[PDB]
């Protein structure tokens, strides 16, 4: 394996580790925050979907990417082609249209809720436990946003190390265009 | 939270991390070893089930434990009761009866196959890749065996830190008896 082709694979791995991390945080937000607050009636659903969005849709969306990459990973750990997955997956990031279309309206409830004693108490409890796992609740919207805005860099890095005569060149070039379109359809 | 009750939770966590690890190795054995060798006809299925057993059954068996513990884990990360899961799960370790009933017959093929050039070549390839993940193929049977023999220690450690008047005391006491029975039904 060449030094360059090792970077190509390292670039593909860097990306999927990013997905594992997003998924861990989306699940944590669903389990430790959203569901309990909804259950204890600390916040109404209308409110909780303003803050968190459709977690129930995003989690299997990003898991789906990770599944497909894993299935394309050989026994030796390398992945030969990836463009065909990305091109046919990226358009699904259009599932964020609604959530991210009012980041403005989101940060008006957010700032309201940080005076509520019932949320303060809920967090202080969660946080007192040495087995709890923290999320910055007040800038949650940053987690997905950060990730969505990172894809073009991740894709350009895979392409930087893709051999001239490789099918991924066209597909990755076309995927960078897909990601760029999807971004404008929410900002 | 008391110093003792922190140990109880640490004991429960230690156990589930063990399951995550076993699962990672059972999946790796299925993906990097069993399936490819079966596909390339380096080994017949009869042979591969002697070496690896019914991976397809063990993986969802241990995942099932991890699912159920996760569902019993509160937002704060602690788990209040665990005996009721363990008592009703442990009898399923009886799915190892067949595999482990001929550890003797297993280590006669094993020692045969380590002279086969086709297996040597297959491994040397796998291993040459910097993205590959290693398993000691020749003492694979140790991975499950080690784990099965570790449960009684894991259970006694949870019980060591369980409060006198807690429902887990009876259940864990009864689970230790279940694990002990299951072990004799294969050794």
């Amino acid at each position: 394996l060449t030094t360059r082709e090792i970077r190509r694979q390292e670039a593909i791995y860097e990306m999927s580790r990013g997905e594992q991390d997003l998924i861990e945080d989306l699940k944590l937000a669903r389990k430790a925050y959203h569901d309990p607050m909804l259950k204890l009636s600390i916040m109404s659903e209308e409110e909780l979907t303003h803050i968190f969005g459709d977690l129930d849709s995003y989690i299997p969306l990003h898991e789906d990417l990770l599944t497909r990459i894993g299935e394309a990973t050989k026994p030796d750990g390398t992945v030969e082609q990836i463009g065909h997955i990305l091109v046919s997956w990226l358009p699904r990031l259009n599932a964020y249209r609604g959530y991210c279309s009012n980041q403005l309206a989101a940060k008006a409830l957010l700032d309201q809720k940080k005076q509520d004693p019932r949320v303060q108490d809920f967090l202080q409890r969660c946080l007192e436990s040495p087995f709890s796992r923290k999320l910055d609740l007040w800038s949650f919207l940053d987690i997905p946003r950060s990730r969505l805005v990172k894809y073009p860099l991740l894709l350009k890095e895979i392409l930087k190390h893709t051999p001239k005569e490789h099918p991924d060149v066209q597909l990755l070039e076309d995927a960078i265009l897909i990601i760029q379109g999807v971004l404008s359809d929410i900002n």
